[PDB]
This record gives C-alpha cells, sequence and structure tokens, in this order.
C-alpha cells in the first residue's frame, strides 16, 4: 500500500487550510487517518511536511514551459490540495528560498534547452527569464484569488503568460504555440 | 485650522497603522497597539476610522508627457519605497498577499480600477496596440509587480527588487505599447531614483496635532 500519497494529501490540505504555523503533526494524523509510527520513518519534523509539499508537483520546447503553467493553473483551480498547500506555503509571511530556487531551476533548465533548438529570442538573460515566468504566475495567481476566488485563474495565467512569450520566443515560434484550453485540459486529464 | 490638524493626526494614525500591520498582520494587529505607538487618542481615531477594516483599507490604497510613462513611473516607485521598507509600502503589500474577514477586494478593485483609467487615457490618445482589453491589461501589470516583489522578497531580500520590477514591467509593456512609444518610454534606474527622490520629500515622518496626542 502506498500511504504516503495518503499523508501528504492531508498534509496539504491542512497546511492549506491553517498556516505552516498552526499546523500540527497532530492534525495530520487525524486527518490523514493512517499510522502514528508510519508517519516516522518517512519524515521527521513538521518542517520535513512542509517541503514535500512545497517540490512536489515541480516537441517545441517551449511548449512544454506552457504545457507545465498552465497544469499548475488547472490543479489550482480545482482545488488540488497538493498544490493549494504548496501555494498557501509559498507566500504567507521554515525554509521558503529552497524550494523557489527549485521552482526557478526547473525553469532555466527548460529554457536553456529551448536556447540550444534557438527557440529564444537573442540577448535574454536565461535565468531573468525563468522568475519571470514564476512571478507571472504567481501574481496572477493571487490576484485571481482575491478578485474572483479562483474562477478566472485560467484565463488571468494564460493571459499572463501569452503576453510574456511575446518578448521572448522568436516571431516564427510565438505564433505557433497552443494556449487553448482544449489542450491543457488534455495534459491535465493526462497526469491524473 | 481645525482641518488642518485633524487631516495631521489622520496621516499619522495610517503611518502607525501601516507599520503595525506590517509587523503582525491583519487578524493580529490591534486598534490598541496602533493608539499606543501613534501616541493618539481613542477619541481621534475613532472619529477618523470606522473600524480596523477601513484603516486596512486605508493602508492599502494610501499610494493611489506619455501616459504609459506614468504607469512605469507609480511602479518603479513603489518598488523603491518597498526596498527603501517605507512603512505605508510595507503595509499595503503584507496585507494584499496573506490570505480575518477583511474585504481585501474592494481596494485591489481600486489599484486595478486605478490602472485601467490610465489604460483608457493612453489608448485614447494612440499609446496602445490595438484591441486591447484594458482590464486584463491593468490586471496583468498589477499581477507582474505583486508577483515579482512575491519572487523578490522570499529570494533575495528584496535585494534585488527594483531590477525585477523593472524586468517584468518591460516585458509586459513591450507586449501593450505601439513601438514608437516603446522606444520613447524610460525604464531606467536614472529616472527612477529622481522619482523616489521627489517623493520622500513629500512624505516626511508625519506627527499628530497636539490637540489628539494621548495624555
Amino acid at each position: 500500500a502506498q500511504t504516503r500519497r495518503t499523508i501528504v494529501a492531508a498534509a496539504a490540505a491542512v497546511f492549506d487550510e491553517l498556516g505552516y504555523e498552526a499546523t500540527t503533526i497532530a492534525e495530520i494524523l487525524k486527518r490523514s487517518g493512517v499510522t502514528k509510527g508510519a508517519l516516522y520513518f518517512h519524515f521527521t519534523s513538521k518542517e520535513q511536511l512542509a517541503q514535500e509539499v512545497l517540490t512536489s508537483q515541480l516537441r517545441l520546447v517551449l511548449q512544454q514551459i506552457i504545457d507545465e503553467t498552465l497544469l499548475l493553473a488547472q490543479l489550482l483551480s480545482k482545488g488540488d490540495p497538493l498544490v493549494r498547500g504548496s501555494v498557501r506555503l509559498t507566500v504567507e509571511p521554515l525554509d521558503r528560498r529552497a524550494p523557489m530556487q527549485e521552482w526557478i531551476g526547473h525553469g532555466r533548465d527548460l529554457l536553456r534547452r529551448a536556447e540550444a533548438g534557438g527557440e529564444l529570442l537573442p540577448r535574454l538573460d536565461v535565468d531573468a527569464v525563468a522568475r519571470m515566468l514564476v512571478g507571472g504566475f504567481t501574481g496572477a495567481q493571487i490576484l485571481s484569488n482575491i478578485l474572483t476566488g479562483h474562477a478566472d485563474l485560467l484565463e488571468r495565467v494564460t493571459d499572463m503568460h501569452r503576453h510574456l512569450m511575446t518578448s521572448v520566443a522568436v516571431p516564427a515560434v510565438l505564433v505557433r504555440l497552443d494556449f487553448s484550453a482544449e489542450r491543457s485540459i488534455t495534459v491535465y486529464d493526462e497526469a491524473m
């Protein structure tokens, strides 16, 4: 039985529900419905639980970028506890640095590959751009939440991404990228 | 003037309030704490604010040639101030971000309204690429700042803030402005420093009016 699955989906839901701080291993157990000992060779402290939550979910390679971005929006917009938990921990006022750097690094690795394929406009700081993509996502995601409770998330995230790519992708490539809901739902139905 | 004396006490209330929110966030900030730090009476703070919520909202909204240079100015300015630890900006940024029943929606509608309004003005003046949804553009801009701000804090401690805001904003504007206008805009730290020096001058620390001090 893979019940380390079961744990983290309670860990996340709870972290999502209260903060890092008001979350207790005790509440995790009570919710995971799992064993006291089970938890402990798996993860040590509450700290480790959170870290798992932050980094977990984390042709044309620019399409992959898009696809991962829209995937986040999808899970997020449908209360995927895993993702909501990582979003709640990412933001609120625990080491936040190391999961964010790995998030950005994931972006840098994908841009590097697209560079080597000629997909990007010359002179781009591949580090700076990775940071914009994650930020653009993070900003739209917060606003959409405040302004409409995530109802417009998809649209807002897509907007933000589409608009940014205009200065990142070479024309011949920009016009071939697919930001459609059709695709994005396909990619989501995929990873379940 | 009864009126000028009142207006000064109110600045003091808003600034003490931004500092305390910055520090403990919304739920945990009491009025009692703000009174203690501003040194003003209950009566004065009650005369100026309906409630703790309204005062949080006042903190959230207190910051409100080529019109698009106006949007740039305002944007780089927030980042300068935030980078300088200016308490007003510190407080709005903390109040925005956290998840206590304070409506953050209305004040955010106002920020977004603001960008929308100046965008209508840019458009009428032929500065925009055609057929943009202005409301969606205002939403990207504010989102871009918020997003850049959050990351910059997590990753450096607002060290790189002014860089990262300017990047996000340059990219964003390149997809919004007509290119003849994009060449005439000024994303330089140079302009941004000038603007900030000007502003720091309008905003010396408020002291309250004597008639509203706690005794």
